[PDB]
């Protein structure tokens, strides 16, 4: 059914209409689809879905000139411990991307893999049964109990990086990067939010390092820099965007309550402008929302109000995608993409709406989303979820 309570408004008029070049791409408009991880890659293997997953992205590119971000992909066996996430190191794993970047390409959209290591929020028992390592900053802290029991029943403690471990994972992003490039994909994002590995690493309350990895500002920026740097130079800034979520609280990062927390991704960002003002700007900065701290909890809660993402733009001069909490607020919306370089990141709602750039042109009504399937091995909640006139004619008006 429609959102009950809903009072869409038509965003036609604004500059989320307006066309905006991204990397090497050209955007007929800035409603972007953020990366939404819905678990239906099959295992073993961590494989694409061969059934839907060409379709949903097929459906959710249908106008012509959208931006697609997927869903975290795995760089490596090792970054990975999800059984039904996909990951992209892999010929197997490659020939079905292609047709997934096919599917998007022949919309005449665009494809972006976010390139995914899960750190301290994996399943330690998983990763055992794969002879994996259980990664983190500092085995010192521990993401909460539950992971703390089942690494120890695993007999698989946490492992802090080691400097080559870090050099490993370097060596796993460019070939992952590679990968998708050669698979057909206009880019990769780097997550470096969310509380995965690398924001692990910038975030102080889970880095209690004392290399050069950790203890201060800059050293906890290193980790995401030095990817940032190999995949600038493997396949080029105008290729290579980074997500980021300073008032995170999802898998226990600091959030504003870290009254040094805008600090570090201020560096973060001014590193980035450095690098850009030499020649080599990244294609954009992803941004997760203070409107939404913790995905795991419904729209309008987890809202961080005593700080905004507005220090950003002070820093860096490129593209920023910002996500959390819009599809019911085009009034704000409407009020943010009055800035020129400002795209707007949609994720549960692009999850229910495959045409949402056409309800978002139009005011249409909205698509509820079923949380319930959002990561069922199905295509029930996957590629079901009706276009504006199909829900019409089922009589949700
Ligand atoms: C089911 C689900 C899966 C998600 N998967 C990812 C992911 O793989 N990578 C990522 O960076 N964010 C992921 N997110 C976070 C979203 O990209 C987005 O930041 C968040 O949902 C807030 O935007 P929204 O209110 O428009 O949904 C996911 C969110 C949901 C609800
Ligand atoms: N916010 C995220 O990065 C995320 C990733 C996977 C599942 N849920 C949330």
């Amino acid at each position: 059914p429609f959102v009950k309570g809903f009072e869409p408004i038509s965003l036609r008029d604004t500059n989320l209409f307006e066309p905006i070049k991204i990397g090497n791409t050209q955007l007929a408009h800035r409603a972007v689809m953020p990366p939404l991880t819905r678990m239906r890659a099959t295992h073993p293997g961590n494989i694409p879905n061969k059934e839907w997953a060409a379709v949903y992205y097929g459906q959710r590119a249908q106008r012509p000139g959208t931006m697609i971000i997927t869903e975290g992909t795995f760089i490596s066996p090792q970054a990975g411990g999800y059984d039904n996430a996909p990951g992209i190191w892999s010929d197997e794993q490659v020939a079905e991307w292609k047709n997934i970047f096919l599917a998007i390409h022949d919309c005449q959209s665009f494809a972006w893999v976010q390139l995914w290591s899960l750190g301290w929020a994996s399943f330690p028992d998983v990763l055992a049964r794969d002879g994996l390592r259980y990664d983190c900053a500092s085995d010192r802290v521990y993401m909460n109990a539950t992971l703390q029991e089942k690494a120890k029943d695993a007999n698989n403690l946490e492992h802090s990086l080691t400097k080559d471990d870090i050099k490993q994972y370097i060596k796993d992003y460019i070939h992952a990067a590679k990968n998708s490039i050669a698979a057909g994909a206009d880019g990769v994002e780097i997550h470096s939010a969310n509380g995965y590995l690398l924001n692990q690493f910038l975030d102080p309350h889970s880095n209690k390092r004392t290399d050069e990895y950790g203890g201060t500002i800059e050293n906890r920026a290193r980790f995401t820099l030095e990817v940032v740097d190999a995949l600038i130079e493997t396949i080029g800034p105008e290729r290579v965007g980074l997500r980021l979520s300073p008032y995170g609280t999802f898998n226990s990062m600091s959030g504003g309550a870290e009254p040094g927390i805008i600090a570090q991704y201020s560096y973060v960002l001014g590193e980035l402008e450095k690098r850009a003002k030499a020649g080599k700007r990244l294609a954009f900065v992803h941004l997760v929302e203070p409107r939404v701290t913790d995905p795991s909890l419904v729209e309008g809660e987890g809202e961080y109000s005593e700080g905004t993402n507005d220090f950003a733009y002070s820093i860096w001069k490129g593209p920023i995608i910002r996500a959390g909490n819009y599809a019911l607020h085009p009034e704000v919306v409407r009020e943010q993409v009055k800035d020129p370089r400002t795209l707007i990141g949609y994720g549960r709602f692009f999850i229910s709406n495959p045409d949402l750039v056409y309800r978002l042109e139009e005011g249409l009504p909205l698509n509820k989303y079923d949380r319930s399937t959002f990561y069922t091995m199905s295509a029930e909640g996957y590629t079901d979820y009706p276009t504006y006139e199909e829900a019409v004619d089922l009589g949700w008006n």
